[PDB]
């Protein structure tokens, strides 16, 4: 009974390396929105902030408080959406906007959120979760590829997918509203560039 995402909903996290449709449907996630580099300071605490709330809701099974609907689950991987507002060159890492998000099981409510920042606060006294949100919503029709490789060479992902959409004739919706998005597979800290797995996910219609 404990619910493995990757296991029972493979399609979402193990595409081919080849542009592919998909639906996906409404999903529940944690999530912390910022701006700028992902080496600086504040997208490293964004990251941090979410895995001590979801860490402290999993491992509420060992404590003595009973979350209402508890599910025990595997963590899933981290993801992210990434958008710009205002006139933007991409090499501008400082102005990069984006969100950091990992999914939750259902049970995980506002109420489950306020709980587990608490406790967090006590366990983990020196991260700041206060940024923390919760967020519902049905991303919806994508195409989505596994890029494999360097972040800077997500351009051939990228184009591929265009070029996909063109074929199929799908509008790229990719933007501030339905926004590029990044399932990272490898943690880009220990991993080679060059082997390193991420999918990547553009919201079309
Ligand atoms: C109590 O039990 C547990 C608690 C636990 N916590 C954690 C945990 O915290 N984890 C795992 C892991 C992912 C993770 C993290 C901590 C982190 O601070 C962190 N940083 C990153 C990171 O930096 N990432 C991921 C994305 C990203 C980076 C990165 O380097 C970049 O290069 C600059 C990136 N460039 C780009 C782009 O260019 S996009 C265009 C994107 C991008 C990843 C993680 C694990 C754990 C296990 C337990 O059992």
């Amino acid at each position: 009974k404990k619910i493995d995402f990757k296991k029972e909903e493979k399609k979402f996290y193990a595409p081919k390396r080849k542009p592919e449709r998909i639906f996906v449907p409404e999903m529940n996630f944690l999530m912390v929105d910022g701006k700028g580099d992902p080496d600086g300071e504040e997208y490293q605490k964004a990251v941090q902030s979410l895995y001590a709330i979801a860490y402290t809701i999993k491992m509420s099974k060992m404590g003595e408080t009973r979350l209402d609907g508890y599910s025990d689950f595997v963590v899933p991987p981290l993801e992210g959406f990434w958008w710009s507002e205002g006139k933007f060159d991409l090499k501008d890492r400082d102005a990069w906007l984006w969100t950091s998000i990992l999914r939750q099981p259902d049970f995980v409510t506002e109420e489950v959120l306020e709980w587990a920042k608490e406790v967090a606060r006590k366990k983990k006294p020196d991260v700041d979760t206060s940024r923390v949100k919760l967020v519902r919503f049905e991303e919806g029709e994508c195409v989505q590829m596994m890029h494999v490789g360097p972040f800077s060479e997500a351009v051939h992902t990228v184009a591929e997918m265009h070029q996909f959409m063109e074929t199929e004739g799908l509008r790229n919706d990719t933007g501030a509203i339905r926004k590029h998005h990044l399932i990272y597979l490898s943690d880009p800290r220990k991993a080679n560039p060059e082997k390193m797995k991420t999918i990547l996910r553009l919201p079309v219609s």
